[PDB]
């Protein structure tokens, strides 16, 4: 189950943030550590689609190869804070799960500027009982965390050196695609 009220950034410039590009996870922190160590890739898009925000998703693990594209439109809580149905589509946008009451996700966005940003999100999904993920993302797939990211890491009481990096995992993403699947 999921424990933070993760709190928005004072400021929060949501033009910039859903602009329609891609953000890439470089660094992670799950506070319900599985008994299954893996790598990870992760990446998302967001944007504003006919006035509608939304954010398409995509997860790969390079060990298994297993791949899952997301979409979902966001309904807002408060500025910087989300909540997300989303529907598992193939990277053309064509849907393999509806939309179901009861799978979502919320999202804070924390802290962000022009190139980087840290969120929390909770997943809620079927029976699966899910913890608080805490992601690092950059706009640029290889960019070690800069000062003022690592500042807002702890300026939220969290430790950087426990987070988990996705940068020797030898990801690939497309960016197309994601990009593609925000009018999905
Ligand atoms: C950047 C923020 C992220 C968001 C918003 C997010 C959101 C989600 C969503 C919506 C699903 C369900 C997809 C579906 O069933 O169609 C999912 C599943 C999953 N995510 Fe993420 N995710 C993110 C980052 C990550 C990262 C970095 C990891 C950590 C390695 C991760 C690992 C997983 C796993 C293992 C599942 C499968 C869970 C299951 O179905 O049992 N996610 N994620
Ligand atoms: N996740």
């Amino acid at each position: 189950a999921c424990t933070k009220n993760a709190i928005a950034q004072t400021g929060f410039n949501k033009d910039k943030y859903f602009n329609g590009d891609v953000w890439y996870v470089t660094d992670y922190l799950d506070l319900e550590p599985d008994d299954v160590p893996k790598r990870y890739c992760a990446a998302l898009a967001a944007g504003t689609a006919s006035g509608k925000l939304k954010e398409a998703l995509y997860h790969y693990d390079p060990k298994t190869q297993d791949t899952f594209y997301d979409v979902s439109e966001l309904q807002v809580e408060s500025l910087g804070k989300y909540t997300a149905n989303f529907k598992k589509v193939d990277k053309n946008g064509n849907v393999k799960v509806a939309v179901t009451a009861g799978n979502y996700y919320t999202f804070t966005v924390m802290y962000a500027d022009d190139s980087s940003a840290l969120i929390h999100t909770c997943l809620h999904k079927g029976n699966k009982d899910l913890g608080d993920l805490y992601a690092v993302l950059n706009r640029n797939k290889d960019a070690a965390a800069g000062d003022k990211v690592k500042s807002a890491v702890s300026a939220a009481t969290l430790e950087f050196s426990k987070f988990i990096s996705t940068k020797e995992n030898n990801c690939a993403y497309d960016n197309d695609s994601l990009k593609s699947l925000l009018t999905k």
